[PDB]
């Protein structure tokens, strides 16, 4: 019923929206285009909690899974945001392997985390068996965006509890002494990048990349990436407006 | 200091503006920083509210543009409220008689001129002490035409001084006459209305506006010589824009 | 791909609605999850304003129930305005002549059987491309019944094409008629005027559709033959269910 | 249990009240808590919506003042609404006519008197089993006085046995009179209309009412005998009280 | 005039109300009724610091004291819910004595702990002499909900500064390897409740207990706990609504 | 382009507003008098991100720069609102040269510190050489306000990254022992805010200092204080609201 994990299970990748935009009617919109999952980025966003709710109703009825970018790995606020209805996290800047487990415990109920008992809209969408198969109602990835976490790359993904690692490319870029470009040719960049998927792969764990246009992500999908999305609903619409503003003053 | 809307007409250039249906201030500012003259949000086709549409004035401001707004209905003081929260152009539905643009026209004018309600919260600190003496001309305002009963009373509505001029609704005209709602509609009727419409405009000294849904056809309505096009809405936009990024990304 | 009232009735059934005056989406959503075949959102004698009504049809669809609003006022342009946010039926206050139940009727339905501005963000994206072929049918519009003039006028009101029926709201009913504004009002005098508005309805071929302020009243209405009921306030089942367990808590 | 104004002119006092532009409940309790007997909200000549002056009227009952609410427009559903919500006063714009003064009127009083619609959500928490009874008492009821025609037309306005009275804006009187907009004007022709309107509300035996800007003019119109003063605005004050904070920063 | 320090001084318990629907009416009509607090969970709710400011003036103004479960034993939190007037704190996950020190720190000025000052509310309602009686207007309760807590409960104990515990039934339930049903019989579990309010008594501390039914309620407050919830908003309403739609459908 | 920067440089000190009332109109009226900064008070309020994010462009829009008293000094609270367009940043309770650190690790890409790369409203109004120039075009000072930050100044000042320190002077005084009074003559609190305005200088570093009064702010200004807030809107509004109504009222 993970929409995204039902992808996985069925040998196939899922393809996701970011948003980083507040508000119901482009999230639904967007969800009910063939997007697997649509993620709302709580991060590089003006979208504080009060925003994230609603949307995250909004991509569910629209017909994706809804999945949030978080500020923070912060166990009580991805609690939170797993009772009210998000089914897939990414948490920014997990760089140890410790932070890796303190995102794998936010995400299980004891024994096997320390999420706290209270799933308002999980057991509306799923029932009162939604215990008994809660973990796998949600996808858990954990960002690898630093030098630190590359060099932390098999320790983090040891971490039971997380289905693996989501690379922020341009943080990556940027901690490694290059420039923030999204879908970057650096190739330096590009290596560290395919070196993080061999190794989720190897250990037999999911990989995810986000990307900034439809052709990069088609090449991340053929490179065997399992979660790719693509592209920021904000840098889409400031671009399909540059060309509409251009036609329209015949420039 | 200026309507950017009434500086482009005063250089008898045209004016090309934005249409947000998508609440919110972020991207308002990014488009208002863009290419167009004026930003216009729309109240009435959208989920946008009082509450959500004053942060999105400021928001267009600062990024460059004018702040316009085509309200859910030609109500006075609903109008009133959007000037005094920094809205400077407005776009009204339905005035299908010369008796509602004159309503438009009451709500625009301080007395003598029309019957504006005094409390100028957000354009007294744009436009500072200057402002109550220049206040009619910080604010553009035209009279939709989007019906079979406005086309047919075009030549009153335009006689009504204060109003600047009409801005024409193609889908719903369409619609109004019989025929598909279509974006962008070139149904040979409506082709004929509209261009009736700007000729009238016209022949009155009066400006004429057009709500356009791409690129491609506000470009013809410019050369067809409407003083203010707008296009094309935030989400018709960024759903077209989705739609093929996705088919990129699973292309063979 | 259907409005859930309307399939019952298309059955022969009634349908069983709830009644919001709390905003917000999580008991939206748990209570349209519920065996109730619509949720309608008051907007009248709540806090519930536009801004907040929004989420909560999401949530209601989400749910699995249709979404309906009461609304404030028997406006054309807030009513069309809760249509495009995806409000599938409409019960508006105070419809007491035909001319009152025309302009109801006329905010349902795009030319030429109202006058229904386009723009449907929310059901086009519900109903998809098959929308505009059946936009008529995937609303519901009632007009409320709750004075002594529009008693009077039962049967104009129904007369009027395009409204699908009546909804009867008995406390402002007896207070209009000079008698106590009781929940579940049982008057004598607004016990046969209730009686005289069904038996009117069904002879116009029309629906009926009555307020109710609990389930056993309900039940009875539904045995009565009224076509739509609901049952009841949130905020009034809230506050008795914890009166009882207080009273539970504190007892000897 | 007892509207404060109204306690007020039982004991043959006038009333203070504050005034609210800026959205917001923490300054809103705080001046609740002063001295003022009500506390108003103007939701016309401001950003404050129905959203946001909904948890204001919660914050000034607790600070213990009068909550009143001066709307964007004489609206019947608006206003009830406002009183469902707790505005325990009503100041309605642009009361020109004795028929505007009957619409007013009707809002606020439940059937025979008026047609006020049933659902008291907020007042019956605050009043409890007694509300119903005593209602028409709980609220206070003016109809601004702010145009030559409503200055015209006063005796008629006043005659209007559902209003408490009248509350003048002299800044748009002062413009529908030709002349400029000045806070706590004292243009010879509109300080000879006010003390007419004041002379002829006491004449009918109503209340009347008058907004000022500063402290200074609020006692002169205490001392005229106005039954209720309002001053001054929250905005006006706190930018005024800044700009000498900066210059005493900034002296030498 | 804190009403729960009251009924405490008076030789009584109090009854308390618990919301997880954001909103002020409600908030409004249940603090009007027979409870004398209302709790606001911010913890398994939609609830955000946007939508509970205004529920607390709701609450007070109705003739409760305004409560809240915190999201987090998180001071900065703690401190702006106390600014906001929030005049009870029932913070979850204390296991520690180190985290229920934590806690402490935020509901005292310094010397007694290190409460940042500028009590917007409070000072309203208080008045200039509010900080010579700010500690004794808030009640602080750390939450017992875990295997660790019990096993720290007097270390927990001891701590200045806290009135005591709260327990949370169904997530202990749960870390105990039980179903966190509400109310639950499950003898260990009925045992270790039990245990927790005779050592809280014992150290002259209070201890409350979220319940479900007025029933449970009732025989909480018979075995002698100080702070007793009963029945959250959203659960009483559900079952509120299913009771009328058999009624109408006659089932 | 930062305003207080450009006083700086241009051998000023720079004079700002204070906001504790949400709300996009007194905050854009207030910038558009002589202030150079405005600062929204995150800490003792009720405003939220949800809030704060309007009024940071409402700032902007009236010509002073938003600045922002945080909460918390928490990396990704501070790192959120920067993208939002906060270009000061007050962080409260900074008491050693860690947390100084902290305060630091935010407001600086890598190398210089680790602050996530997503600048939504900075590339607006900076273009695409923001980047560049980001440090520059944020403020940032840590706030002394404890016992523990005045013994640690000379080791916070050191910290590279933060331009300086805020006094907190009521929160000074009180964890000295002595009464949270605005603008307060109490001796050893006056000393003790003369000795962190010494050191800062001494290590050439900018000091700012919270008043509630012109007369004091003008003094602080004499006193060499580069960063000089005067006074807080609600304190401002109540005291004008208060003389209001004794002229009404003749008192
Ligand atoms: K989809
Ligand atoms: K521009
Ligand atoms: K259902
Ligand atoms: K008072
Ligand atoms: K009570
Ligand atoms: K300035
Ligand atoms: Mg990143
Ligand atoms: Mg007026
Ligand atoms: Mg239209
Ligand atoms: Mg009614
Ligand atoms: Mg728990
Ligand atoms: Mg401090």
């Amino acid at each position: 019923h993970n929409k995204v994990r039902t992808c996985w299970n069925e040998g196939r990748p899922a393809l996701a929206g970011w948003l980083q935009l507040p508000g119901t009617l482009h999230a639904e919109a967007l969800a009910r285009l063939d997007y697997d999952a649509v993620v709302i980025d709580m991060q590089h966003s003006p979208i504080d909690f009060g925003q994230v709710a609603p949307m995250l109703i909004a991509i569910e009825l629209g017909g994706a899974e809804p999945f949030v970018r978080t500020q923070v790995n912060d166990p009580s606020d991805i609690m939170k945001l797993l009772d009210a209805g998000a089914y897939g996290i990414i948490a920014p800047m997990v760089n140890t392997r410790a932070e890796a487990q303190t995102l794998a415990s936010a995400l299980h109920y004891s024994p096997r985390g320390l999420r706290s008992f209270g799933p308002r809209r999980p057991s509306l969408r799923y029932g009162s068996g939604y215990l008994a198969q809660a973990s796998e109602t949600v996808v858990g990835l954990a960002m690898i965006e630093t030098r630190e976490a590359l060099a932390n790359i098999d320790e983090i993904l040891s971490v039971d509890g997380i289905d693996g690692v989501f690379i922020g490319p341009t943080d990556l870029a940027l901690d490694l002494g290059h420039a923030p470009l999204v879908d970057t040719e650096e190739a330096e960049v590009v290596s560290a990048i395919a070196h993080v998927r061999e190794r989720a792969h190897a250990a037999g764990k999911r990989v995810g990349i986000w990307c900034g246009s439809g052709g990069f992500a088609r090449v991340k999908l053929a490179e065997g990436f399992d979660f790719v999305t693509a592209a920021p609903d904000l840098a889409m619409l400031s671009a399909a407006a540059r060309q509409v503003i251009a036609d329209a003053r015949a420039l």
